[PDB]
Protein backbone atom coordinates (compact mmCIF):
# COMPACT_ATOMS: atom_id res chain seq x y z
CA UNK A 1 0.00 0.00 0.00
CA UNK A 2 1.54 3.46 -1.40
CA UNK A 3 0.58 6.47 0.97
CA UNK A 4 -1.03 4.12 3.77
CA UNK A 5 -0.56 3.88 7.73
CA UNK A 6 -0.27 0.76 10.05
CA UNK A 7 -3.17 -1.14 10.68
CA UNK A 8 -4.20 -2.32 13.97
CA UNK A 9 -4.75 -5.76 15.68
CA UNK A 10 -8.65 -6.53 14.92
CA UNK A 11 -9.01 -3.94 12.51
CA UNK A 12 -9.78 -6.09 9.57
CA UNK A 13 -10.84 -9.13 10.12
CA UNK A 14 -11.45 -10.50 6.77
CA UNK A 15 -8.02 -9.71 5.62
CA UNK A 16 -5.85 -13.12 5.36
CA UNK A 17 -2.09 -13.39 3.85
CA UNK A 18 -2.22 -16.44 1.38
CA UNK A 19 1.20 -17.90 1.42
CA UNK A 20 2.98 -19.75 -1.03
CA UNK A 21 5.65 -22.74 0.37
CA UNK A 22 7.93 -23.35 -3.07
CA UNK A 23 10.78 -23.06 -3.07
CA UNK A 24 10.34 -21.46 0.51
CA UNK A 25 7.69 -19.89 2.98
CA UNK A 26 6.64 -16.37 1.91
CA UNK A 27 3.69 -14.05 1.33
CA UNK A 28 1.93 -13.98 -2.22
CA UNK A 29 -1.12 -12.16 -2.41
CA UNK A 30 -4.17 -10.68 -0.11
CA UNK A 31 -7.24 -12.54 0.57
CA UNK A 32 -11.01 -11.79 2.08
CA UNK A 33 -13.03 -14.38 4.07
CA UNK A 34 -16.46 -14.51 2.49
CA UNK A 35 -17.43 -17.91 3.91
CA UNK A 36 -16.30 -20.51 6.92
CA UNK A 37 -14.64 -22.33 4.02
CA UNK A 38 -13.99 -20.02 1.13
CA UNK A 39 -11.25 -16.72 0.74
CA UNK A 40 -12.17 -14.75 -2.08
CA UNK A 41 -8.77 -13.87 -4.13
CA UNK A 42 -7.47 -12.79 -7.30
CA UNK A 43 -6.66 -15.21 -10.41
CA UNK A 44 -3.11 -14.19 -10.92
CA UNK A 45 -2.22 -14.96 -7.76
CA UNK A 46 -1.83 -18.53 -8.92
CA UNK A 47 0.66 -18.07 -12.12
CA UNK A 48 3.67 -20.68 -11.34
CA UNK A 49 1.70 -22.65 -8.46
CA UNK A 50 1.75 -25.80 -9.40
CA UNK A 51 -1.10 -26.93 -7.03
CA UNK A 52 -2.89 -26.21 -3.63
CA UNK A 53 -0.79 -28.38 -1.87
CA UNK A 54 2.06 -25.52 -1.55
CA UNK A 55 -0.60 -22.85 0.16
CA UNK A 56 -1.00 -21.94 3.58
CA UNK A 57 -3.83 -19.62 4.49
CA UNK A 58 -3.57 -17.29 7.43
CA UNK A 59 -6.16 -15.34 9.18
CA UNK A 60 -6.16 -13.65 12.08
CA UNK A 61 -2.11 -11.62 11.05
CA UNK A 62 -1.09 -8.15 12.07
CA UNK A 63 2.31 -8.40 11.39
CA UNK A 64 4.02 -11.17 9.11
CA UNK A 65 6.65 -11.74 11.53
CA UNK A 66 4.27 -13.19 13.67
CA UNK A 67 4.05 -16.47 11.50
CA UNK A 68 6.30 -18.97 13.20
CA UNK A 69 6.70 -23.08 12.41
CA UNK A 70 3.81 -24.05 15.02
CA UNK A 71 1.54 -21.02 13.89
CA UNK A 72 -1.83 -22.37 12.47
CA UNK A 73 -2.89 -21.76 9.12
CA UNK A 74 -5.80 -23.45 7.23
CA UNK A 75 -4.79 -25.97 4.23
CA UNK A 76 -6.31 -24.98 0.83
CA UNK A 77 -8.53 -28.01 -0.19
CA UNK A 78 -9.32 -26.45 -4.15
CA UNK A 79 -8.61 -23.58 -6.29
CA UNK A 80 -11.35 -22.30 -8.79
CA UNK A 81 -10.16 -19.96 -11.32
CA UNK A 82 -12.98 -17.90 -13.19
CA UNK A 83 -12.81 -20.04 -16.10
CA UNK A 84 -12.33 -16.98 -18.76
CA UNK A 85 -9.35 -15.97 -16.62
CA UNK A 86 -6.15 -15.39 -19.44
CA UNK A 87 -4.42 -11.87 -17.50
CA UNK A 88 -5.37 -9.94 -15.15
CA UNK A 89 -5.44 -6.58 -17.99
CA UNK A 90 -7.80 -8.29 -19.32
CA UNK A 91 -10.58 -9.16 -16.54
CA UNK A 92 -12.05 -12.10 -15.10
CA UNK A 93 -9.47 -12.01 -12.38
CA UNK A 94 -11.09 -13.43 -9.59
CA UNK A 95 -10.62 -17.28 -7.49
CA UNK A 96 -11.94 -19.06 -5.07
CA UNK A 97 -10.16 -20.84 -2.01
CA UNK A 98 -12.25 -23.90 -0.49
CA UNK A 99 -10.37 -24.51 2.63
CA UNK A 100 -9.82 -28.16 4.24
CA UNK A 101 -11.82 -26.90 7.18
CA UNK A 102 -14.23 -24.33 7.91
CA UNK A 103 -13.03 -20.69 10.10
CA UNK A 104 -14.46 -20.56 13.66
CA UNK A 105 -15.11 -17.01 13.16
CA UNK A 106 -13.62 -14.46 16.12
CA UNK A 107 -12.59 -11.00 16.64
CA UNK A 108 -9.40 -11.56 14.81
CA UNK A 109 -11.16 -14.09 11.90
CA UNK A 110 -14.49 -12.81 10.34
CA UNK A 111 -16.18 -12.57 7.09
CA UNK A 112 -17.13 -9.62 4.78
CA UNK A 113 -20.30 -9.70 2.78
CA UNK A 114 -20.71 -9.67 -1.15
CA UNK A 115 -22.07 -6.63 -2.34
CA UNK A 116 -26.00 -7.05 -1.54
CA UNK A 117 -28.53 -7.68 -3.74
CA UNK A 118 -30.74 -4.20 -4.63
CA UNK A 119 -27.33 -2.14 -4.15
CA UNK A 120 -25.93 -2.41 -7.68
CA UNK A 121 -26.74 1.76 -7.69
CA UNK A 122 -25.34 2.56 -4.30
CA UNK A 123 -22.42 4.96 -4.30
CA UNK A 124 -19.69 3.77 -2.51
CA UNK A 125 -18.28 7.06 -0.46
CA UNK A 126 -15.93 5.18 2.18
CA UNK A 127 -13.70 2.54 0.13
CA UNK A 128 -10.03 1.15 1.81
CA UNK A 129 -7.51 -0.70 0.08
CA UNK A 130 -5.11 -3.47 2.70
CA UNK A 131 -2.20 -5.10 2.32
CA UNK A 132 1.41 -6.05 2.80
CA UNK A 133 2.45 -5.09 -0.28
CA UNK A 134 4.96 -2.23 -1.09
CA UNK A 135 5.22 1.13 -0.30
CA UNK A 136 6.88 1.99 -3.36
CA UNK A 137 7.41 0.54 -6.59
CA UNK A 138 10.81 -0.80 -5.84
CA UNK A 139 9.59 -1.50 -2.18
CA UNK A 140 9.73 -4.96 -0.17
CA UNK A 141 6.62 -7.13 1.73
CA UNK A 142 5.59 -5.06 5.13
CA UNK A 143 5.54 -6.62 8.36
CA UNK A 144 2.23 -4.32 9.35
CA UNK A 145 -0.99 -4.46 7.24
CA UNK A 146 -1.47 -1.34 5.97
CA UNK A 147 -4.64 0.42 5.25
CA UNK A 148 -5.56 3.50 2.50
CA UNK A 149 -8.66 5.31 2.06
CA UNK A 150 -9.31 5.67 -1.49
CA UNK A 151 -12.10 7.05 -4.22
CA UNK A 152 -13.80 5.60 -6.67
CA UNK A 153 -13.39 6.45 -10.11
CA UNK A 154 -15.87 5.99 -13.01
CA UNK A 155 -15.34 3.36 -15.67
CA UNK A 156 -15.35 6.60 -18.10
CA UNK A 157 -12.61 8.33 -16.39
CA UNK A 158 -10.69 5.11 -16.00
CA UNK A 159 -10.53 4.22 -19.26
CA UNK A 160 -9.63 7.68 -20.50
CA UNK A 161 -6.42 6.54 -18.31
CA UNK A 162 -6.12 2.61 -19.50
CA UNK A 163 -6.73 3.64 -23.26
CA UNK A 164 -4.55 0.60 -24.05
CA UNK A 165 -7.01 -1.30 -22.32
CA UNK A 166 -10.84 -2.73 -22.56
CA UNK A 167 -11.79 -0.93 -18.77
CA UNK A 168 -15.21 -3.05 -19.05
CA UNK A 169 -18.18 -2.89 -16.25
CA UNK A 170 -16.61 -5.90 -14.56
CA UNK A 171 -13.62 -3.32 -13.34
CA UNK A 172 -13.74 -0.85 -10.95
CA UNK A 173 -10.85 1.91 -10.56
CA UNK A 174 -10.22 3.68 -7.57
CA UNK A 175 -7.70 6.64 -7.03
CA UNK A 176 -6.91 9.82 -6.30
CA UNK A 177 -6.80 12.23 -9.68
CA UNK A 178 -2.73 13.67 -8.45
CA UNK A 179 -1.75 10.18 -6.82
CA UNK A 180 -0.16 8.88 -3.59
CA UNK A 181 -2.64 6.53 -2.38
CA UNK A 182 -2.85 3.20 -4.13
CA UNK A 183 -2.36 -0.73 -4.23
CA UNK A 184 1.30 -2.35 -5.34
CA UNK A 185 2.98 -5.48 -5.26
CA UNK A 186 2.42 -7.78 -2.67
CA UNK A 187 -1.69 -6.46 -2.37
CA UNK A 188 -3.04 -8.06 -5.18
CA UNK A 189 -5.97 -10.50 -4.32
CA UNK A 190 -6.70 -8.47 -1.34
CA UNK A 191 -10.14 -6.27 -0.14
CA UNK A 192 -11.49 -3.14 -1.54
CA UNK A 193 -13.77 -2.83 1.13
CA UNK A 194 -16.49 -0.31 1.46
CA UNK A 195 -18.73 0.77 4.44
CA UNK A 196 -22.24 1.53 3.60
CA UNK A 197 -24.80 1.82 6.66
CA UNK A 198 -22.28 0.67 8.83
CA UNK A 199 -21.99 -2.58 6.72
CA UNK A 200 -18.92 -3.62 4.82
CA UNK A 201 -18.97 -4.87 1.67
CA UNK A 202 -16.18 -6.37 -0.67
CA UNK A 203 -16.35 -4.70 -3.47
CA UNK A 204 -13.32 -5.22 -4.90
CA UNK A 205 -10.57 -7.37 -5.61
CA UNK A 206 -7.31 -5.75 -5.86
CA UNK A 207 -6.03 -6.53 -9.68
CA UNK A 208 -3.38 -4.52 -11.52
CA UNK A 209 -2.53 -1.20 -12.45
CA UNK A 210 -0.12 1.56 -14.72
CA UNK A 211 2.82 1.67 -11.76
CA UNK A 212 2.01 2.48 -8.04
CA UNK A 213 0.18 5.58 -6.64
CA UNK A 214 0.53 7.49 -9.89
CA UNK A 215 -0.86 10.34 -11.16
CA UNK A 216 -3.58 9.80 -13.22
CA UNK A 217 -3.29 6.31 -13.33
CA UNK A 218 -6.02 4.35 -10.88
CA UNK A 219 -5.74 1.08 -9.51
CA UNK A 220 -7.91 -1.50 -10.98
CA UNK A 221 -9.93 -3.80 -9.17
CA UNK A 222 -12.37 -6.64 -10.00
CA UNK A 223 -16.20 -5.51 -9.80
CA UNK A 224 -17.02 -7.78 -6.84
CA UNK A 225 -21.14 -7.79 -7.67
CA UNK A 226 -20.51 -8.59 -11.30
CA UNK A 227 -19.28 -12.15 -10.24
CA UNK A 228 -22.05 -12.68 -7.09
CA UNK A 229 -23.74 -15.10 -9.24
CA UNK A 230 -20.52 -17.15 -9.92
CA UNK A 231 -19.46 -17.09 -6.09
CA UNK A 232 -23.12 -18.48 -5.57
CA UNK A 233 -22.88 -20.78 -7.73
CA UNK A 234 -19.05 -21.94 -7.04
CA UNK A 235 -19.96 -21.89 -3.02
CA UNK A 236 -22.91 -23.96 -3.41
C1 LIG B 1 4.12 -11.18 -3.84
N1 LIG B 1 5.27 -10.33 -4.07
C2 LIG B 1 6.39 -10.29 -3.29
N2 LIG B 1 7.25 -9.41 -3.76
C3 LIG B 1 6.66 -8.88 -4.88
C4 LIG B 1 5.42 -9.44 -5.10
C5 LIG B 1 4.48 -9.13 -6.18
C6 LIG B 1 4.75 -8.58 -7.45
N3 LIG B 1 3.64 -8.41 -8.19
N4 LIG B 1 2.68 -8.87 -7.37
C7 LIG B 1 1.29 -8.88 -7.79
C8 LIG B 1 1.11 -9.85 -8.94
C9 LIG B 1 1.67 -11.18 -8.60
C10 LIG B 1 0.97 -12.02 -7.55
C11 LIG B 1 0.90 -12.42 -9.00
C12 LIG B 1 0.73 -7.52 -8.07
C13 LIG B 1 0.63 -6.96 -9.34
C14 LIG B 1 0.08 -5.69 -9.50
C15 LIG B 1 -0.37 -4.98 -8.39
C16 LIG B 1 -0.98 -3.66 -8.52
C17 LIG B 1 -0.31 -2.51 -8.94
N5 LIG B 1 1.03 -2.56 -9.33
C18 LIG B 1 1.57 -2.13 -10.50
N6 LIG B 1 2.86 -2.36 -10.48
N7 LIG B 1 3.10 -2.94 -9.25
N8 LIG B 1 1.99 -3.07 -8.54
C19 LIG B 1 -0.97 -1.29 -9.02
C20 LIG B 1 -2.32 -1.18 -8.69
C21 LIG B 1 -3.00 -2.32 -8.28
CL1 LIG B 1 -4.67 -2.20 -7.88
C22 LIG B 1 -2.33 -3.55 -8.20
F1 LIG B 1 -3.00 -4.64 -7.80
C23 LIG B 1 -0.24 -5.58 -7.15
N9 LIG B 1 0.29 -6.81 -7.01
O1 LIG B 1 0.36 -7.30 -5.84
C24 LIG B 1 3.12 -9.30 -6.16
Amino acid sequence: IVGGTASVRGEWPWQVTLHTTSPTQRHLCGGSIIGNQWILTAAHCFYGVESPKILRVYSGILNQSEIKEDTSFFGVQEIIIHDQYKMAESGYDIALLKLETTVNYTDSQRPISLPSKGDRNVIYTDCWVTGWGYRKLRDKIQNTLQKAKIPLVTNEECQKRYRGHKITHKMICAGYREGGKDACKGDSGGPLSCKHNEVWHLVGITSWGEGCAQRERPGVYTNVVEYVDWILEKTQ
